[PDB]
Parts: structure tokens; sequence; C-alpha cells
């Protein structure tokens, strides 16, 4: 079990109150590796090397080191013994070799015993002089990190010299794995730049707390980032690591320009900026336009453009419907506008879905006629979320595994398609079943609408969906340069975008009515008298 | 005058996953509250919490004694035996019974020994306590018929039945888990208005924003577990939380800046660019020039304008005690140049500043500094000697102005050019990172407005996003620095000059950065 110098498994570390300052670190560590430990104060940089050196026990998960293996830990602050010298204090560091010189002068000293066995002896003192691999090497290691004077007690030493003394006891044991915490504080420039050299050529593992950047770009092949007491492993140097970190800044405001333009669109119409359908189907045309349509793209939701519509795109003359005993529909006339958006409502049961599933030609009229324009392609959404299978991922679920698409008449990548509906890359293997309700609600929008109608069909889009989903819908079809037909019970959402509204009374009455909601509820008022909006059923 | 508080209240879900972390939260009769945030912002915890059904919790959550509390859950909880009239008629049990007692007071006085008074009185309190108000109910809500059982109605149906009953028992306090799933638009503006006229506390989770512009006078905004509230509907709160995301993007932005100008030097690799930095030393001076570094990370007071003459260093001798420190050393600093400072400690580093200081005596030879020459020494020490004051205090003293070189200012201005943000100004000295007490320590002492900064290692124990914004804003300086550090990038990035204190007294001078000097000092010495 060489083949990792350490691992981790679902590593935490909860303090009291509850606080984690690590969690769900799982990491394997490879024999050789340099790793540079990056992060903010508090992000558990410091109780990560704590682990590693078998100090804290007290964890979540599972932290082992390979077996049998020597490590060496720097703390921030050094821990010696006040009475010895720094001569006592370095000669521990070498203790291996001394007991070797020992031993090995008791093997000579056995020479002259006439019931020793010479085979022993030599073959010992040859395993002797085989660990060896002194007190000038200890001259060169003391000048090297300016070490005080060899008499020195610990007591009298600074805070800077007690730690050049850890420091060199540590690089003198030669260790299989070095932990650093913070190994360049009180050391001068020429003494960091040789500690660099020590640690580039160390041939064991070293992992290292650091600011000091030309360590990190010189030395680090690994970068170890600690954010929210999560681990982000980065291969590579300091160097290219901040240049990732330079595009992860650029995507993440990349991310809430998009939005912060999403809830600007909002604003302009609550500051207030109306009072889109007065003007809507006036600038159809310039709805249509193809370069106009591509700068929507960025959108937060971007719904994807039909064919040009015609003028003539649905005459319904006299329908009729009923289900079972119970008349749905009756003597039900209306025409709709190319542009229009049409927010229906009314009590459930109303015959609501009903009218999608027969403009749908899915169910016939009892009587009466519904003409769609030649040029009408229409995109049915249902309310329902239900999947057969919600084990499968978001990207799953709309792509079918495919990588290109035809979203309606133009060939696109699948991942691009879920993209413009606000599925982020991170979030495009997350499961349908890991998903909320409104999360549903944006899936099973982006699923259907891959046909690219010009003539939506949308049966309670609105019914789940949080309020920047809703806001990013709003705007995504305040955009579409066709027609949409919206069954919805959110006032405000009706208010924003609709052009006419068809309001469903009992006994099969049915209203058409050209403008919002509020409008409309005050012209019900209005020729209804009072108590006119007041919902009464059963 | 609560209607409920909450003192530091968290709930702990497995593994160990905090959904509520320290919610302390007072809430006030009649207040109507919006309830926002993420899915899995612990939104519907925090309403089973106040519903006093989630018991276990950490801190304390505490209602009125004798608050009504009425509660709607996500999924209706009805008895799917009963009748859509019964599931009703329990809402108001109450009135019922009165209603079978009124009867049998009429019937009991018919009888001889039935006290009038007592029959009168109990009538009365029974008028205290109008049966139609269930019909214009369901008729408002849409319930299905009277007869309905609850196990054939479906989810939107027991949801119109269950929030029917919650409006009919009048509680003080409604606690609505996203109340307007499955109803008709007319059938959600009648709510509105029913809970807009409704005279108790209102918590409501909901997306429907005509409630929460209409009826909330607060949003309570859930984000990492931890609650935001804010005073007023929802438009107010969109506006506040586009400025929040103003604030962000331009917080990022400084902080990519950064990063770009040491990604422009990491892709060269380079030179000292001293030339460059005295060609560039009029371009730097300018007014109009420095006031574009104001937005950066880190913006150092540019100082007055330095003349030719700056510093002056002739046959420098210094000793403490038996111990030579230097021994004649000479060396003249022209203007806009950045000295690194090297060497091991105790060699006489510091000492050279608190000689150009004037704190301390030269033992022989003479340093002369020019008549444009201003100051601003900050030494190597982070000590604070009352670390519960504020970054803010500690830097203004409590000035609201402060006169930064020959600047007035706004001290909070002053302090967030310093990388201390307003959240974080009102942190004690005692709770800042080593980093951060560094950061705190060059704010403080850099106030004069210096055009020749003597800097004992600022770089010692700041992170890297302050070590690469000081680089920046060292490089954009107008002025002159002396840097003793032992970061060896950084000296590459700023140095243009380099003082190499060695054992024995002797100091080297030279034109360059640490590489290049260092590659020097191999050429003439040896490795």
């Amino acid at each position: 079990m060489a083949q990792f110098v350490y691992t981790m498994h679902r590593v935490g570390k909860v303090v009291p109150p509850k606080r984690h300052i690590l969690k769900n670190i799982s990491l394997s560590f490879f024999p050789g590796a340099k790793i540079g430990v990056l992060g903010l104060n508090g992000a558990g940089k410091s109780t990560l090397l704590r682990i590693m050196a078998g100090i804290d026990k007290d964890i979540e998960g599972e932290a082992r080191p390979q077996p049998d293996i020597k490590i060496g830990y720097l703390p921030q602050e050094p821990q010696l013994n006040p009475e010895h010298t720094v001569r006592e204090s370095i000669e521990e560091a070498v203790s291996e070799v001394v007991n070797a010189l020992k031993r090995l002068d008791e093997v000579y000293a056995l020479y002259a015993d006439p019931d020793a066995d010479f085979d022993k002896l030599a073959a010992e003192q040859g395993r002797l002089e085989e660990i060896i691999q002194l007190n000038v090497q200890l001259e060169r290691a003391a000048d090297a990190l300016r070490l005080p004077d060899w008499d020195a007690k610990i007591a009298n030493l600074s805070g800077g010299e007690r730690r050049r003394v850890a420091l060199c006891r540590l690089l003198l044991e030669k260790p299989d794995m070095l932990l650093l915490d913070e190994p360049t504080n009180h050391l001068d420039a020429e003494s960091v730049a040789w500690l660099e050299r020590f640690l580039h050529d160390f041939e064991g593992t070293v992992v290292a707390i650091t600011h000091d950047r030309y360590f990190l770009d010189n030395v680090a092949g690994w970068i170890l980032e600690l954010d929210r007491g999560e681990g982000i492993p980065w291969e590579g140097n300091y160097s290219s690591w901040l240049e990732q970190k330079d595009q992860r800044l650029a995507q993440e405001a990349s991310q809430e320009a998009a939005r912060r333009k999403s809830i600007e669109k909002e604003l302009e119409w609550v500051r207030q900026g109306t009072k889109k359908g007065k003007a809507r189907l006036a600038r159809f045309e310039e709805l249509n336009s193809t370069e106009y349509q591509k700068r929507n793209e960025t959108n937060e939701l971007f719904i994807p453009p039909g064919p040009r519509l015609g003028d003539k795109v649905l005459e319904v003359s006299n329908l009729r419907k009923s289900y079972g005993d119970r008349l749905l529909i009756d003597d039900l006339s209306f025409s709709i506008p190319k542009g229009a958006i049409v927010g229906i409502i009314g009590p459930n049961g109303a015959g609501k879905s009903t009218l999608f599933r027969m403009i749908s030609g899915q169910e016939q009229p009892d009587s009466g006629t519904i003409t769609l324009g030649e040029t009408v392609k229409l995109a049915s959404v249902d309310q329902f979320r239900d999947s057969m299978d919600n084990s499968k991922t978001v990207w799953e679920e709309v792509s079918g595994g495919l990588d290109i698409m035809k979203i309606g008449n133009t060939e696109m990548p699948s991942r691009a398609y879920v993209g413009r509906f606000n599925f982020k890359g991170v979030d495009q293997g997350k499961r349908v079943g890991e998903l909320s309700g409104g999360e549903r609600g944006r899936l099973h929008l982006a699923k259907l609408l891959q046909v690219g109608g010009n003539m939506l069909l949308l049966d309670e889009p609105t019914n789940d969906l949080d309020i920047e989903t809703l806001r990013a819908l709003e705007n995504a079809l305040l955009e579409f340069p066709g027609c949409a037909m919206v069954i919805s019970h959110d006032r405000w959402f009706l208010d924003r975008i609709a052009t006419h509204i068809l309001d469903y009374q009992d006994e099969g009455k049915v209203e058409f009515f050209e403008g919002n909601f509020t409008e409309y509820e005050e012209y019900k008022k209005r020729t209804l008298g009072a108590d006119a909006l007041e919902p009464k059923r059963i």
C-alpha cells in the first residue's frame, strides 16, 4: 500500500458550537509530490496539516498515512526543550546515525573477543556502513539556516531563532514526508532561497502551507486550495493556478452580470416604466430580427425562436366542448394576433387544459372550429414534472445523450442549449430526483421547448418556479418572437407579459380580453359591478 | 410586544450539516413577513420551528404565551375519511359547540326548576359568541362539494380545504408554507386581500410577487442557513439586491485587476524595469493619473512630489556594542527608487532606517535627505496595546475626517483604500489574522503621506492577495521606498535596487532586483 503516501476519506473537523473548519475532505497524496497549501485565514489549512501529522485524531472520516514512514512536522510555533542546547536539539535529529556510530564502535571492539562471530560482525558492520549515507554536515546545515551558537540554551533563543533550529532538525532527519506550516517565517531571503533549493531536490513528499510564491511556482507541482473548509486540488504550479483563478473570477463575474441584468429588467417595470402588450404587437418585427435574437442568447433564460410567424395564427370560432355531463366551453370565439401572449385563468376543471389539447389536436371539439396558420408550429408544455426515471441527469433528461441537437430548425450543442436554460456546467450532472420542484420546472421547460415552436402552449409552467426563474422566464418571453398562451395563477407574471386574457367562468363561459390581468380585473369589475372579482365555487 | 422571538436558533441535519444557524429574530404583532431564499436555505424548517412542531433545535424559540398559531405546511394533512363539510366544521367547532348549547338553553326555559337569570346570562355569552360565512369561504377558495370525501379529493382540492380551514380558525399568527400552490389567479387575489386585511402576524414562504410587494412590509431572506431581514416590500428588496450585486461585482473586478497585473509579470517570466519606472516618474506623479488608482485593492497615498535630490549616504559607519553593523557604506537613491533590503537578522537592516529617521546616530559618515523628502516609517511590529479596538478605531482614532498627507478625507474612505470593507471595519484587532494585522499596521502608519517609505518587513505575514495588492500599489507609488523583505517574488516584481547586508559590516548596493543581484553575486564571488 505504498502507492499513496497519505489518504483521506470524507475527513472533517468540528469545532464548538458546531462549526466545521473542514468538511468532506477526500484526497490522495503521492510519494514525491510537492504540494502548496493555499486558502484564506480560517480555511482550515493548519488543522489539515495537524491531521496528516497524526496529532489531531478527533475527526470525521478516515485519515491514513502510508504504513511505516517517517513524517516530519513543522508547526507555526516551534516546540523545543527550553533546557536543551542548540547542539543537543540538533543532535536529536541525527540520533539514528549517532546510534550507528556507537554500535559500530561496539562491533569493532567485539573483533577482539574470541567468542565473537566474524561473519556476523563483518555483516553487521556492513549493514551499519550501508546506513551511513557528520560534524561537518551539521556545521554546513547550521550555516545554511543561520543557527545560533551550539552552546545556546533554547530558553534564551528568540522565536525566530527557535524556528531556524526546529527547521534544521527536520531537514536533517530526512523524513519520507515533510509537513510545513509557514516555513519561511523569520528567515532571510537567501535562507529562503536555500530552503527552496532543499525542498526542490528533496526526494520525499512535501506538503507546505506558505505564501511564498517562488516556492509555489518552482517547487509546488500541485496546489491544494481550501475554501469552505473544502479542498480544491489543482494540478500545476502557482502560475497556472493563478490563470485558473482568473478564469474562475471571470466566470463568476459573468454569471452575476447575466443575473443583475435580469433583475434590472424587472426594476424598470417596477420603478415604474410601463403601462408588454400595448407596445408588444407593434414591435413584433423587431423581435424577428436574426441579429437581435442572437444577443439574447446570453440571457439567464433564452427561448429558441421558432419559424417566422404569419399574420394568421389561431382562429377559434364558436368553440364547444364538454366532458361527461359537464359543459367546459360554450360558444367561445377568438383570434390570436402574432406576437400575442395570452394569459389563461380560471378555476381548475373549467377546461383550460382542454383548450390546449384541442388546439394541439389531441382532443376534438364537440362543435366549432379551431384553425391554425400554416406557419404555426406548436410547442406544448403540460403541467406535470413527473420523470419515469429520476436517476437520469439534467443533461441526460434533455439531450437523450445527444451532443448535438436540432433545436427547432437549427443544430447546436446540447450543452449550450441546456445552459441557455440556466443549467450551469456543474448542475448538468445533477439527478432529476435531486432537483427542487422549481428546478424540475426549468428542466421540463428545457426538455419540451426543444421543438422550436413559434406558438407556445404552456400549462402552469409558473406554478413551482422560484422568483429568479419566474423573472428570467418573463424576460425570456418578452423577447420571444412568436406567440405564447400560458395558463397561470401568477398575477405579477401575467401583468408583466400578457397582451390578452382568456378568463374561464362557470357554465362554459369564456371571456377574451385585450390587456393584462389587472386591466382585465378592473374591466370585469367595471362591467359586472362590484363583487365581480370575488371568487365563487361551491 | 413580541409575538415570537428566536435566540441563536439553529438546526442540524445528517450527517452534520447545518440547515439553520445563529437565527436571532424578533417578530411583531401584525407584521406581515415574506420569507425568501434558495431551495435548501431552511425556509420550511424555520416555519416548522415557529409552528412548535420541530422542537429539536439549538438556541431558544419561544412564542408569546396565549398566541394562537395556524400553520399551513406544503403538503396538506387532513383525515381522508371526513367530508369537506366535516373538515371545515372542525375549524369552527367552538362556534358550533355554542349553537348546540344555545338550543339546550332554549329548551331549558320550559322547565320550572331552571334559573331564568342564569339562562339569559349564558344565552348572552353565547351571543359573544352567521352560518353563511362558510358558503362565502368555500366560494372564495372554490372548495369541492360539501359531501366530497377527502380521500377522493386531489392534491389541490385538499390544499384549498386545508387553507380554508386555517383562515376560518382566526388564529393570531398565520404561518404559511407556499399557500398559492394549485390555486387559480382570482383565488390568489382573494387570498392576498385576506392576508392584507388580516390583523394578526403573517409569516409566509411564497414566490408570489404581488403578495411580497402588496402585503409583506418585511422580507426575510435565508441564505447559508442564516437570516437577513429587510424592512420593506419586494420592490425595495429587489432594489437592495441589485445594489448588493453591484457591490459584489466591483469587489471582484478589483481583485481580478490585481490578478491580471501579476499575470502580466508571470507571462513574461522579468527585467528590473527601473528605467521603465524612471521613465514613468512624470506619469506616476500626475494628479489625474493617481486619481484612477484610488479604486485599486490597495492604494498608497501619493506623497509630495520628490525632487532630484533624495537620499545620499556617505561612508556610513555604525556599531552596536562590540558588534559592527555597517562599515563604510556609500550609495545614492534616484527618485522613484524602490530598494529591496536583505540580509541575516542582526546585520543592521532596521538600524539604517532608524538612522535615516534620525532616531539613532551614525558613529561615522553622513546621511543626507533632500528638502522634498518626507519619511513614512513602518516598523515590523504588529503589537497593539489594546487589541479590543476595531480596525477603524485603530486607524482613525475616532476621527471622521483625516489629514492624509496634505489632504483631508473621510477616514472610512481611507481605511477602505487598504481593503478593509465596511463589514470588516468593526472587527477587533484581536480577531484579525496576522496578515490582517500587518495590513492594519501599514494603513495606520502610512497616513502621514510620505514620499519616502521605510518599510521594515511589511511582507512577513501577509497572505498572497495582500502581497500581490501591495506590490501592485508600490508599482503605482510616485515616491521612493526602501523595503526590508525576505519575499523574493515581491522583491523581483518591485525592486529597482538591492541593499545586501553581509557579515562584518559589509553592505552591497546594486541596481536591479533580487534575482539579478544573486546572479551577479554568483558571478563575482561564486557559489
